[PDB]
């Protein structure tokens, strides 16, 4: 009568749905990664401490706005908040830092010399688009300046332009030398420095701008865990980010953000070149028709699950929580369905960066994820992952699917994995066990990067290397036993799966043990 | 390449997801029924004409507010708009009328003049919780009193009272090892006349209030097609609505709204007694934890699909469209997932009743539904429905499963069903074909009520009765051919499935024909 | 294009059949146990050496015929032949001895004083059955003596009497006391001391006769590995055999032979009480209609597979090989299908006991088994075994299933299992891996008894117990590596699965390692 175990036993997906039970409580463990955008609502050390307690795993830094100095301070505050819990290694939670690039963005300028001024646009009205820098800070109801000098080369008569998250829509009725005559289709309030989308158009802006270069270099300096690369259209875009990160940033994970039609069409080559994917639904839902976004989301999650690569579901997941302490029913549904789709990580943007309820948003993601994780039809999911995964000679892959199989068979409270680089734990995660994967590492970057994968609950061991290797291994296993008991994942007498290797070093995971919790 | 046919052919659900394609266009046909709440934004004949054109199948009248005179005028306008298209029988769309009851409620507020003296709160104040009808109608600082009597017997200390339907949370504590105490907590504001809830309880209130009685009788007078019965807790509640509708309203469909923990717990008995179910997520999401609503939604949709009974997914599906001309990404997701879950109908409330963009909301539900319908994994869905449906001697059930099988085998443009009561078309809908079900009927109520079922595209035959019954049957088949050709569901030479019976009258459907479009 | 790996990957059983390929050669390893009845054709040390080389695993002694002296000599010769290979422990094959009881048989007397003398019986002719021992030696064309005293009390008028594996049929025409008068329906060559079947009748003979007692006692003295108990009707029959074997024979395996209606009806209780089952098709096909035998065979194999208990398919598998050096196509089919059904063991009776081609019969069973083992649809088989096997907390179960899963993932050349009692190896066999299970034991009886399980290739470790337990464990693993390499199951660099425990003694298997062959 716990964790949807009645639904778990169903012979059909339909019967599985019929058995979902609001009176069947989830396990304590939450498997889905929580990524939070840090901004003025969430930047203080004190707020960041509560974020972490509420379930934040990754701190996203959005490089659309702010200076390096601002970002360096945020990173410092994230690290201050994280390390305030280092005193108890059993309770310490690793926290990753993600750099989200600006990328090839298009923005308007200032309404009447102000950052906050708005004008109204009425349905049918003429609005002139200018690239004359004179009108940079002088936008209004009749004249709009935007920052893309090549707009006129790529737009035509009858093109649609979207302003402010696609809320304002324009139709190019007349095209000039370095200006556009448009008609307001969908009107509304136009404010300053709003995002512009050209869904029809082949936009000519660089994959990695000069600003993106400086930002990525800063990320290397700041020891960031991962890059969320905005507007990835093709594999060569990924390779440009990778080259910029260089040898010095070779271990930083590249997550390609898919937010245009091109990114979708060339998904396979992008996935192959990336460490994972973000379904960047914001821009994606402006670039392609809104009614198609769920198709692209489920296609990308599916392909990532098949590749064993991390996938993030991002944007407007709990949007109304910017202003309200409770989400709408669509938002509750969206979070649950991203989990059920297969997403490794769910994300908050404005909900944590600037909203009135950042901690409530985090808490809500935690609550929903855990409910949805119990509602997964693992019986079908594990059968299909097995059938679709290549037979290989890799001992670690064999140990991992065997451990996952074993975890289903004895209903284990956890899979404990010792890992240096994270790979052994990643290989377990790919097979989607119900039980949490406690990944024990001494590598602090490994501990942080592990949040990219569903189910991986990283624990940073800070006990010194014990001389007898077998004792050092047992120490780390016992550490995980202590964490799992303290977090209420399991109790003494329960069975857990333990994954180790036959010698120290990396690349030797080959041992699976079914052990009672002491 | 069309209607996700590549995804359709996948051997696994995971590969099916991998194959979902934003460049695979849907068919013209949309199967999911659209229910729109009518109010000041959508009440005019002229707006209602556009609502119908945009895809409105059912007009919901919410009896929480408004007089019978107001409602009678709305119903008149709906009928005026609908009948403006009666001139072309080929293109005429039937439009149903649904009466949504107030049901047993509570009504918060004493100070109520357009903009009330705010709830806001007051994390411990004097309002105050009373075991009496004494100090109710009194205010001296900031208080707002309700309309319900006996709270006790079915009560426990420290419970919650969600004012303005979940916009405000409450702390209310009585017993309480010290006197007969009260308490107040976290607030916001108030519009005018709110509500109170009592979680996990068995609430005693009448199923059918005196007001409900008058509105149900009004519904019979106004020839409504269906009743959405509010706050159904048990089968005897449904039987009370049924008795109130009486012999005169015996053909009016009763849709039980599942609104609370009891309604979820007693779901099976409610379902058996009802004509269908509404997943009333608004109240449900206040009554149970918000993070559990997706569980109850998927449980009820699944059980309804299993029973072959209509299920409506309701509340906040495109909520942000009240103020904005585009939905959020969570809202697009929610609509698509309700359809993928298997909902027969999707609903709009404030989006069409009071919002700034009613037609855009309707259109968006139409676009999403049709995209999601192509993304259904029919291969698994039809296998599971067959495996789980009882073998019976019923010739109609066997014919209707034969018709769906045949429709999958020849990739038919439609399933044409002659039906008097709708039952034969309902029986086809239960098996979830990809192709639209063109239900040809002379019964105008049948034509309207058929919108409750996924894929039933009702057509009201006006043509006079031909002399030879076989010729009158062929006339109605040809009528459906003409509708399908006009709507672009199919062209001359395409194959369709045709269902008829061996003699006139209801209950004799036993003939399935695979026929070319003339 | 080996081991039917193309057929292995099919999404359906039908496609799997379509992909079966005569040009796809099997591995080396043969999993199905081969049981050979030893008799005059096969009992010389020299022939027995070749039977072992040809693949004989179990030596069956049929106690319907022959003296203790004769059987003691056979057993001595089996042991002489087996031990001639003891010189190389790497190549030594353990060989089990099985005692097959006479049980409650009914046999005829001697034809005209001789045990080889044969009357040809006429169709339609009269034959008198007597219990008068005057005629017990004087059996002829018109007088046949049976050894069943209670014949007349259990066989009514009109009853069918079958003689000589059912080939001769007689109808009870005249029912008396001490005798019966019958007409030969199916005439033929009647010989001496032929089996009699009374399919209608409730035969009241003891489960364990006085001869059976002398025989089982002899089995205990002779250190037999297993008893094939004839004509088991009920669980109390198994308990009887178990009590007869007593403390002294407590480790001898009881295999209940199912060969009448009652034993099929009471199958579940029999199975629960036994160590395994023989499908004793000979008698079964006379006792129940011949056309039902395949139903009872597939039912019993299925239930045994589900229980993880050994099942033997027995009787007439290659019958024509008694006289011919090649089998019929029905016989090739029968062998292949018993393996495909999921039989742990196949058996030879007259083919090895008295036939002209015993080594050819053994060889043929080995060739067909190995071809059929490759044709198994493991994808469905392993999925179904998993779904149907209880979730338990048993660490060994979890390890055994983990092992089989891992073995499928890395296409391992073997699963190596250290076992004292055999149980850990039995637990792996239950889940049906494609790869052989090399069971390393120091227990010689364990090594012999392990032939009862599909895929278990037992190896008897002779090496002395090392002082360091970890070194003793590694020594046994290495021994299995050497066996596998020598038998061509795998080569250096290939991967294998290794199962061990955390401490010495039975019941602690919890460790699964994926190890390269040194
Ligand atoms: O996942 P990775 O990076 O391959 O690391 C797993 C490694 O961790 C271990 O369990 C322990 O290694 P250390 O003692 O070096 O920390 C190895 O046996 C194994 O090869
Ligand atoms: O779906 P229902 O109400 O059972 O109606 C189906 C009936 O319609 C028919 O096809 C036509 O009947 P009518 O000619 O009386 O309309 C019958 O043969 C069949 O029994
Ligand atoms: O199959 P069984 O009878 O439980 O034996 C398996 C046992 O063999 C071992 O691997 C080795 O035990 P021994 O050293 O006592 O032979 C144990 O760790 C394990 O419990
Ligand atoms: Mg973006
Ligand atoms: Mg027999």
């Amino acid at each position: 009568q716990t964790q949807q175990l009645h639904a778990a036993m169903a012979d059909t997906f339909l019967e599985h749905m019929c058995r979902l039970d609001i009176d069947s409580p989830p396990i304590t463990a939450r498997n889905t990664g929580i990524i939070c955008t840090i901004g003025p609502a969430s930047r203080s050390v004190e707020t960041l401490k509560e974020m972490i307690k509420s379930g934040m795993n990754v701190a996203r830094l959005n490089f659309s706005h702010g200076t390096h100095e601002y970002h360096a301070e945020t990173i410092k505050n994230v690290r201050t908040a994280t390390e305030s819990f280092a005193s108890d290694p059993i309770l310490y939670r690793p926290v990753a830092v993600a750099l989200d690039t600006k990328g090839p963005e298009i923005r308007t300028g200032l309404i009447k010399g102000s950052g906050t001024a708005e004008v109204e646009l009425k349905k049918g009205a003429t609005l002139k688009i200018t690239l004359d820098n004179a009108y940079m800070e002088k936008c209004d109801e009749n004249i709009l300046w935007l920052d893309y000098k090549n707009i006129c080369k790529v737009v035509e008569v009858g093109s649609k332009i979207y302003v402010d998250d696609g809320l304002i829509s324009l139709q190019v009725k007349q095209k000039g030398a370095d200006f556009l005559v448009t008609e307001v289709e969908n009107g509304g309030s136009l404010g300053s420095k709003k995002g512009v989308n050209l869904p029809g158009a082949a936009v000519d802006l660089p994959a990695v701008s000069e600003k993106d270069i400086q930002d990525l270099k800063f990320g290397v300096e700041q020891d960031v865990d991962m890059v969320f690369a905005s507007f990835i259209r093709k594999a060569s875009d990924v390779h440009e980010v990778r080259k910029v990160l260089g040898e010095k940033g070779k271990n930083i994970k590249i997550i390609s953000k898919i937010e245009n039609h091109e990114g979708v069409r060339r998904f396979d080559e992008i996935l192959e070149a990336s460490d994972g994917i973000m379904v960047a639904r914001g821009d994606l839902g402006i670039e392609i028709p809104a009614e198609k976004v769920f198709l692209a989301q489920k296609m990308m999650i599916g392909r990532c699950n098949r590749a064993g690569k991390p996938v993030i579901c991002a944007t407007q997941m709990l949007e109304s929580m910017i202003k309200k302490p409770r989400p709408t029913r669509a938002e509750g549904s969206d979070v649950a369905n991203a989990v059920l789709d297969g997403a490794d990580c769910i994300m908050l943007s404005g909900e944590t960066a600037k909203g009135d309820y950042p901690l409530e948003a985090v808490r809500m993601q935690h609550l929903i994820a855990r409910e949805a994780e119990a509602a997964i039809y693992h019986l079908q999911l594990f059968e299909e992952l097995r059938r679709l995964a290549p037979i290989t000679s890799d001992p670690t892959e064999a140990t991992a699917v065997g451990a996952v199989e074993a975890s289903f068979k004895c209903c284990s409270g956890a899979i404990i994995v010792l890992t240096k680089s994270g790979r052994s734990a990643h290989q377990v995660a790919r097979y989607r066990p119900r039980a949490p994967i406690i990944a024990v590492t001494r590598n602090p970057q490994t501990a942080r990067q592990a949040h990219l994968y569903r189910g991986i609950f990283p624990v940073l061991c800070k006990d010194p290397v014990q001389e007898a290797w077998a004792e050092d291994v047992d120490l780390r296993v016992n550490f995980a036993m202590n964490v799992g008991k303290a977090r209420g994942f399991f109790k003494k007498g329960d069975v857990v799966i333990v994954l180790t290797g036959w010698r120290p070093g990396s690349g030797f995971t080959n041992t699976m043990r079914v052990v009672p919790v002491p």
